[PDB]
């Protein structure tokens, strides 16, 4: 396997919606860094968040190594595409028994009709985790059937 080998670099190429600069960052390496399977994945998660920060909710990732035994090191060939930017169509609110949407949506920090925010569904979650109505609070984004960029975010919830 290649487990002991040296991470010489990550080329990059694809499709990558503006965000070349950033992925060049979060694909350099590290000192003495070794060729792992796992750290490769999380890699390309962590490629794949960023890209949610935008908007680009189903974004693909593929990297490929290329081992050179004279310097006993590989190389990651990886390809990215943003896929789709998706804009939301609805916020809906679900598990909600005790209050009316009203309580949840004035909480919301995305909004209706706005690119696709992660961090913005996220805070939405945080504010609505913090004021004490809900044991869990879940978001999952819902792409509208027969639009290529919109989603719905549905908050699913669940009363103490």
């Amino acid at each position: 396997a290649m487990d002991q080998y040296k991470l010489s670099g990550v080329e990059v190429s694809g499709n990558l919606a503006g965000h070349s600069a950033e992925i060049e960052q979060l694909t350099k390496i590290e000192p003495g860094e070794l060729y792992n399977g796992t750290k490769v994945t999380k890699m390309e998660d962590d490629i794949k968040k960023l890209l949610g920060r935008y908007g680009y909710a189903y974004p693909r990732v593929q990297s490929m190594p290329e081992i050179n035994d004279a310097d006993k090191t590989v190389k990651l060939r990886v390809n990215v595409d943003a896929g789709n930017r998706f804009y939301v169509r609805k916020i809906r609110f679900e598990g909600n028994d005790t209050s009316k949407d009203a309580v949840l949506r004035r909480e919301m920090r995305q909004m209706e009709g706005a690119w696709l925010g992660s961090d913005l569904v996220d805070q939405g979650k945080e504010r609505l985790n913090r004021l004490g109505f809900f044991e869990t609070v879940d978001t999952d984004t819902q792409r509208v059937p027969g639009s290529p960029d919109q989603v719905d975010v549905v908050y699913k919830v669940k009363e103490r």
